[PDB]
């Protein structure tokens, strides 16, 4: 059944909307040949990062503010056409969402300001309901500006569906939580619980952005926005067991942003900001899952997010400050960004997802 719609993603685009910005924007992206077509927008106040759900019928949204009007969106999306339905809005009781996950049965947020995270659980019609936790950290880190107390800022369910760990910038932590995968809207049953150890502690001063898995699962990489470094670690049964530190800034940017492996596992991608903003290309060994820098590709200014496609082909950038979505080529053998000169207009482009 080979169609032109095969190669043709569907892409949403958070951005922060205090400048030109309506809220979330969609497009079609030919992840073979790199083209691009607007579809719809959606107007939602800062909706800085979002997710689609796993079948790709709901999106949900953080509303990133520092008082009252911190929240999630939840909408009813329909991938051919791009639109955008909203259902509902519940606020998080956590200033400055910025960062969401879900197991379909529960969304969850990373309070960047309210040094927090809020779970939500999904209605049977995708709706969201109240939140039903608001879970309070404590404590501090050595960076007088950034780290006075905890800064929240990714959420992530393990690959082994057990675990939660959610990265603290603010006190040099990833905390850990034990899932359960019956809670749900109907039972009200609780869904996190504090894990064994009930946090991982990285170098003081490293302010840990996002985490992410390799494909298997048995190693994890985190991004550090302070120490613009990478951690690189051995995951199992959850424990997080670092075997490398490399840096992906090299420039005392103190802006590290977002952090992808290729699909194939063969390389890692780092972004920085604020000075020489760009990606770090690393090269992966398969088996100890080590890394070594191969490259670095200058990019548009602020760099905050990015992702590639599923196909490996492409990596595309988001450039809160140059207001584009840069679009780069990958050589699979090397590792080595092209720009291919097709960026896409967008004011404040902050969260790049794809609907398949
Ligand atoms: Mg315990
Ligand atoms: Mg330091
Ligand atoms: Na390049």
């Amino acid at each position: 059944d080979p169609s032109t719609t095969d190669s043709e993603l569907t892409m949403l685009v958070g951005t922060y909307t205090s400048g030109n910005s309506k809220g979330i924007y969609t497009f079609r992206f030919n992840e073979e040949t790199g083209e691009s077509l607007p579809l719809s927008d959606a107007e939602v106040a800062n909706p800085s990062y979002l997710i689609p759900s796993a079948d790709g019928k709901f999106v949900y949204s953080v509303n990133e503010f520092s008082k009252d009007q911190a929240a999630v969106s939840a909408f009813a999306f329909d991938k051919e056409k791009g639109t955008l339905h909203l259902l509902n809005t519940q606020k998080t009781m956590g200033a400055d969402p910025c960062y969401l996950t879900t197991n379909g049965k529960n969304i969850v947020t990373a309070n960047y300001s309210g040094g927090s995270i809020t779970v939500f659980p999904i209605g049977q019609d995708g709706a969201l309901l109240p939140a039903s936790d608001v879970i309070e950290f404590k404590g501090s880190g050595p960076d007088k500006e950034r780290q006075t107390m905890p800064h929240l800022h990714c959420v992530r369910i393990t690959p082994d569906g057990k675990y939660l760990l959610a990265d603290d910038l603010g006190t040099d932590q990833i905390h850990k939580f034990n899932i359960n995968p019956n809670a749900n809207a109907d039972n009200k049953e609780k869904f996190l619980t504090k894990g064994t150890p009930e946090a991982f502690k990285v170098a003081p001063g490293s302010g840990p952005r996002h985490l992410i898995f390799n494909s298997d699962g048995k190693f994890a990489y985190l991004i550090n926005e302070i120490g613009g470094t990478v951690i690189a670690f051995r995951y199992a049964d959850g424990m997080l067991d670092e075997i490398q530190t490399v840096a992906a800034d090299t420039v005392n940017a103190q802006g590290s942003g977002d952090i992808h492996l290729s699909p194939d596992g063969k390389y890692l991608y780092a972004s920085n900001r604020l000075k020489a903003d760009g990606v770090a290309i690393f090269k992966v060994d398969e088996t100890n899952g080590t890394l070594t820098k191969v490259g670095y590709q200058l990019t548009g200014i602020h760099p905050r997010n990015f992702i590639i496609t599923p196909n490996g082909k492409y990596l595309l950038v988001a450039c809160r400050d140059t207001n584009v979505i840069q679009i780069f080529e990958r050589d699979q053998a090397t590792g080595l960004l092209t720009d291919i000169k097709k960026d896409i207009k967008v004011d404040k482009p902050v969260c790049l997802k794809f609907v398949d």
